[PDB]
């Protein structure tokens, strides 16, 4: 699926994202937006074998099962599958753990590089959530 701006904001702020760990909800969405440009269907595969999945295009090395080393890593406990549902719970959920891993939202480099360092306040612009 492929959210709208103000409607991704307001699944975010459902969520508990906004202002999370001192990042206000604009950074979330301005993360999206460059990630996954709002597809919950986002997949990137990467030249090391790995693949980052869905909105948030969260990276199955670390945070996911991918089915070829159960037992191992997996820090969000789930199915990278459940990274490209419609539903972004898991992904909200597994960006929470991300986020207070001690890079901060750095960990998202479309962030580090559209959003960070800009008003993003404007991507919560017109939404009045």
């Amino acid at each position: 699926k492929v959210f709208g701006r103000c409607e991704l904001a307001a699944a975010m702020k459902r969520h508990g994202l906004d202002n999370y760990r001192g990042y206000s909800l604009g950074n979330w969405v301005c993360a999206a937006k460059f990630e996954s440009n709002f597809n919950t269907q986002a997949t990137n595969r990467n030249t090391d074998g790995s693949t980052d999945y869905g909105i948030l295009q969260i990276n199955s090395r670390w945070w996911c099962n991918d089915g070829r080393t159960p037992g191992s890593r997996n820090l969000c406990n789930i199915p990278c599958s459940a990274l490209l549902s419609s539903d972004i719970t898991a992904s909200v959920n597994c960006a929470k753990k991300i986020v207070s891993d001690g890079n901060g939202m750095n960990a998202w480099v479309a962030w580090r590089n559209r959003c960070k360092g800009t008003d993003v306040q404007a991507w919560i612009r017109g939404c009045r959530l």
